[PDB]
């Protein structure tokens, strides 16, 4: 997250952070959402490649003994079956982690809520991202958990000429592109979530910003649409 502040430890319980394997360490990756006390949504280029993961919840500092971190192996990936790799643009950023352990919930570990199917916000709605993702462009991870105010951008304006054009589907959330704040690398998968009628709730999953960089302005970050996915997810963990 650039242009962030550091987050309160038990604002946002809900955050993971999805690492993986690095010789003998573990490696903070992406972001992603608690769904279950044994479910992680996070995006699908997440976990394009075949490592091994693992999820930490209870994590606020990557470098650091918070004192209520929960380590637990990555047991099954689901990952939407129409994404493609090489095709970011077409969406269908999402995949479902099912974890070795269920955690134990407390409050600095609860369950993402997600909005209802076929939710759309305002132009202008107030949301957070949050992440351990990059400070600045070409930058560094974060150590301590940041959030940043994006507000969402609607599909009308952010698929206009100057700001994402076709790149950016009804399948998607775009918020921000202030040029100060915005998503980073290692925030991917994470949440974006807006207050609505006095709860937040999780309607977006990071996938992408532009390749010029973070906070572009004119190029918000752009999240997969949760609410699109509702009847997926439930689906998954059914099946699951
Ligand atoms: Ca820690």
């Amino acid at each position: 997250v650039v242009g962030g502040t550091e987050a309160q430890r038990n604002s946002w319980p809900s955050q993971i952070s999805l690492q993986y394997r690095s010789g003998s360490s573990w490696a903070h990756t992406c972001g992603g959402t608690l769904i279950r006390q044994n479910w992680v949504m996070t995006a699908a280029h997440c976990v394009d490649r075949e490592l091994t993961f693992r999820v930490v919840v209870g994590e606020h500092n990557l470098n650091q003994n918070d004192g209520t971190e929960q380590y637990v192996g990555v047991q099954k990936i689901v990952v939407h079956p129409y994404w493609n790799t090489d095709d970011v643009a077409a969406g269908y950023d999402i995949a479902l982690l099912r974890l070795a352990q269920s955690v134990t919930l407390n409050s600095y570990v609860q369950l993402g809520v997600l909005p209802r199917a076929g939710t759309i916000l305002a132009n202008n709605s107030p949301c957070y991202i949050t992440g351990w993702g990059l400070t600045r462009t070409n930058g560094q991870l974060a150590q301590t958990l940041q959030q940043a105010y994006l507000p969402t951008v609607d599909y009308a304006i952010c698929s206009s000429s100057s700001y994402w054009g076709s790149t950016v589907k009804n399948s998607m959330v775009c918020a921000g592109g202030d040029g100060v704040r915005s998503g980073c690398q290692g925030d991917s998968g994470g949440p974006l979530h807006c207050l609505v009628n006095g709860q937040y709730a999780v309607h977006g999953v990071t996938s992408f910003v532009s390749r010029l960089g973070c906070n572009v302005t004119r190029k918000p970050t752009v999240f997969t649409r949760v609410s699109a996915y509702i009847s997926w997810i439930n689906n998954v963990i059914a099946s699951n």
